[PDB]
């Protein structure tokens, strides 16, 4: 049952190590251990982490998150130029941890965080993990 957590992002100031940004859209900047986007009014912008090796495999990501409006999370397969819509959040004035599944049939070496609406609402990540597992079996390490 158990599964293998990756953490990508925890108590950080700077993108974690093997990973790029190939994000649009917006400036990435930090505070007191969060990544903080904030997209320009009007360009869908998103931070698009970029595994710069190797790829995931469907289980699922857990990140908390606040966020002035709605938030897309998408995840990405850059050899098949393909992307997956894995949910839209709705908007949070205090961090909420999700834990959602990756139902995506590909691996995926890119996760993104997107202002759906497109009207600049800043994100707000922290605690970032992929689990091997489902999202109902994900045991928070
Ligand atoms: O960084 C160097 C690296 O870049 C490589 O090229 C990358 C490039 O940098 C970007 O990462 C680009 O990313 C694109 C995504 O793959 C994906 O296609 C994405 O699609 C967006 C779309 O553009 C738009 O924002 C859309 O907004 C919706 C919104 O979500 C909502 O539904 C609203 O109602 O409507 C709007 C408008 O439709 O949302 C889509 C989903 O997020 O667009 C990204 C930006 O273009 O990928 C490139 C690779 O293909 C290479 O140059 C590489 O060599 C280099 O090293």
């Amino acid at each position: 049952v158990r599964a293998t957590y990756t953490v990508i992002f925890k108590n950080a100031s700077g993108l974690p190590n093997g990973y790029d940004n190939w994000g649009w859209g917006c400036t990435l900047s930090y505070y007191g251990g969060a990544m903080i986007i904030n997209p320009q009014e009007g360009k869908y912008g998103a931070v698009s982490l970029k595994r710069n090796s190797g790829s995931f495999r469907g289980g699922s990501l857990r990140f908390d998150m606040k966020n002035e409006g709605k938030v897309k999370i998408l995840v990405e397969n850059s050899e098949a130029a393909e992307k997956f819509e894995v949910e839209t959040i709705s908007p949070s004035d205090e961090y909420v941890t999700y834990i959602l599944d990756v139902d995506f049939d590909l691996p995926f070496d890119r996760i993104d965080f997107q202002d759906a609406p497109g009207n600049g609402d800043r994100i707000w990540i922290k605690n970032l993990v992929h689990s091997t597992g489902s999202a109902d079996d994900f045991v928070d390490p």
